[PDB]
């Protein structure tokens, strides 16, 4: 091995704290840290901003952390600080939301844009059919992950659902209050809207709540991505019939596991490599091209979760995160 477990520390950084998705991801990363005998600190800003993330990243670098695992608010905004981390000899991973691939080594991904876009579209089309007015409602027009998925989803919709119109795209800024206001405004301005597609953990519950507040629940289809602990009662009331995610606790755990392989065990992971992690399953390192990127380099790539999850009333109580 390259190191001893007790001498290392890893930083697990969310887009922001105080959102169930991120708390649960952090719990998974920390639990795996405990299982491996390595220290993992979960911390980040309380609002989603590039400058906030840069401040935390700089602090972790300056405290001589061995690895950073970040879900990014930006494609390029973290580049300078992540490059500084790499130069210091730190291992830089992303999870959830990627950065420019040259600025990290591995991205621990919940799925490709095609996988996730097809999920959003299929969950919607099962409920509204091939004709309707739809809106997209998510965090921000610049965040890496959601824009990768939505760009793909819009491409698929234009071709495969020519009788859908995307009437609007709105942003809730990872903020519950803003998201509720925006969601209510969608219903007030487009009272005949058929579905709102919400690939953001804050926008989706806000949209469900907006529908309930305005007595449009069960008239408008609301689907997207969020955590089951946040969505459970909306599903049981029937306001949301189905929505998607993936095991975010295992995602955080996988990030810690990979950091441990690299930093403690001294493994040199390459595209094409594969391994198994108990409680997660078999995973492999894929090229950056699976995300649409044009960059490849030795020891750089994407590790995708084996499965995603579609939650309905039939399985909502099978998941705790
Ligand atoms: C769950 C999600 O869609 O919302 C916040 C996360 O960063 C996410 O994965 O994009
Ligand atoms: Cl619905």
């Amino acid at each position: 091995d390259k190191k001893k477990a007790d001498d290392v520390k890893f930083a697990f950084i969310p887009k922001l704290t105080g959102v169930g998705f991120f708390t649960s991801g952090g719990e998974g990363a920390k639990e795996m840290g405990d299982k491996l005998g390595v220290q993992v600190k979960y911390d980040g800003p309380s609002e989603a901003s590039v400058s906030g993330q840069v401040k935390y990243i700089n602090n972790f670098i300056n405290q001589n952390y061995d690895a950073l695992m970040v879900s990014s608010t930006s494609v390029d905004g973290l580049s300078q600080s992540l490059q500084r981390a790499k130069k210091k000899g730190m291992t830089v991973l992303t999870w959830d939301s990627d950065v420019n691939p040259k600025d990290r080594s591995f991205y621990i991904s919940q799925g490709t844009p095609d996988q996730l876009a097809n999920l959003l579209i299929e969950m919607t089309s099962k409920q509204i059919g091939d004709k309707g007015k739809v809106a997209f409602f998510y965090s921000s027009p610049t965040v890496t992950d959601q824009n990768q998925w939505v760009t793909k989803a819009k491409e698929i919709i234009k071709e495969k659902y020519p009788n859908w119109e995307i009437v609007t795209t709105q942003y809730g800024e990872n903020n519950a209050q803003k998201s509720l206001s925006v969601g209510e405004n969608i219903l007030k301005t487009y009272p005949d809207i058929n579905a709102v597609i919400c690939p953001d953990a804050t926008a989706l519950p806000a949209m469900a709540q907006a529908a309930e507040n305005l007595k449009m629940d069960k008239k408008v289809v609301v689907t997207g991505f969020s955590t089951p602990n946040v969505m459970r009662d909306y599903v049981k009331r029937g306001t949301v019939q189905q929505f998607g995610l993936w095991d975010v606790k295992q995602q955080g755990a996988l990030a810690t596991y990979v950091a441990n392989e690299i930093v403690v065990k001294g493994k040199k992971l390459k595209v094409g490599d594969s391994f198994e992690v108990k409680g997660i399953g078999k995973v492999k390192v894929e090229p950056n091209s699976i995300q649409g990127y044009d960059y490849e380099a030795e020891g750089n790539g994407i590790i995708v979760l084996p499965e995603r999850v579609v939650f309905t009333k039939d399985n909502i109580d099978k998941y705790n995160f």
